[PDB]
Formats: C-alpha cells, structure tokens, sequence
RNA sequence: AACAGU
C-alpha cells in the first residue's frame, strides 16, 4: 500500500503571466529599482573585446 | 538556470 500524491488547484493574487514582475522590478534577482538588463548579478565575459582587428 | 519586460 502507498499513500502519497498531490492533486490540488488553487492560487491567489492577480497576475497576467509573469508573477509580480513590476515594470520597475528586476526579472533576474527580483530586485526593484533596476532592470534585468542592468542586474548587478548579470554575467560578464569572457573579458576580451576583440571582434575583428582590421587594418586601415 | 538569473533577463518574465526593446
Ligand atoms: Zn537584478
């Protein structure tokens, strides 16, 4: 015999389709004030800004 | 994955 399972459907709080992602809420760390594109927890690298060293 | 918003 086994008694273990999950079956329930209930949720509160309004939301279109992106949690409480405020227009001024970072969608990365969840910090309000800065945008994800400006998240201080964003990645960086690899250090080496060299797309194409042309000669002209 | 941590971008759910050019
Ligand atoms: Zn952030």
């Amino acid at each position: 015999a086994t008694v273990v399972s999950g079956q329930k459907q209930d949720r509160q709080g309004g939301e279109r389709r992106r949690s409480q992602l405020d227009r001024d809420q970072c969608a990365y760390c969840k910090e309000k004030g800065h945008w994800a594109k400006d998240c201080p927890k964003k990645p960086r690298g690899p250090r080496g800004p060299r797309p194409q060293t042309s000669l002209l």
